């Protein structure tokens, strides 16, 4: 008989959730399409010097983020280290050369051959940290805690 909101007007549906994450401009594709990294201790360790020899004193050697230069910088910084595994290679591959200015760009700071490093070490310690047991969330420090598997306790 008489209708209190006629529906029309708007669309079906269009809802999202937004991004949640990182939310920094990367193609998918550059993520994913080329990355030369050679895995070894040098990688990770002349890698761990590229981001500490500027990127430190602001945000920790790489992943950590603990910053020791930062008391005068900026509020404190993120751990990289627990976003890291939401990182892929070629983002950060792909944000050390091209970069947009600001931070990110260092594809003329540093060669390809660094930027693998840089990789390579974010990688690296990315993963150690993930044997703690901790990817997904903080790393847990409970003493008999963990599942099936000791292996010199
Ligand atoms: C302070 C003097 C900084 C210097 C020098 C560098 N970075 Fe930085 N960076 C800084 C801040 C305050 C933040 C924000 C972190 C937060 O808590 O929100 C960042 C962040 C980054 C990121 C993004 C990390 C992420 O979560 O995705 C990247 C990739 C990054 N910074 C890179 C970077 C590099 C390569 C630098 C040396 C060349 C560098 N930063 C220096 C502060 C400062």
């Amino acid at each position: 008989m008489d209708i209190g909101i006629n529906s029309d007007p708007h669309p079906p549906h269009h809802h999202d959730h937004h991004g949640h994450g990182s939310g920094w401009e990367v193609p998918e594709a550059e993520i994913h399409r080329e990355n030369p990294i050679p895995p070894d201790a040098r990688s990770l360790d002349q890698g761990g010097v590229l981001y500490a020899e500027h990127c430190v004193r602001c945000h920790g050697e790489t992943l950590r983020g603990d910053g020791p230069d930062a008391h005068d910088l900026d509020p404190p910084v993120a751990d990289l280290v627990e976003h890291a595994p939401h990182h892929s290679d070629g983002d950060l591959a792909y944000r050390v050369r091209i970069g947009r200015g600001p931070m990110p760009g260092f594809g003329d700071a540093l060669d390809e051959r660094d930027i693998w490093d840089l990789v390579n070490f974010m990688r690296d310690r990315a993963q150690g940290a993930a044997l703690a047991g901790t990817n997904g969330h903080s790393p847990d420090h409970a003493a008999g805690d963990h599942h099936h598997g000791d292996h010199h306790h």
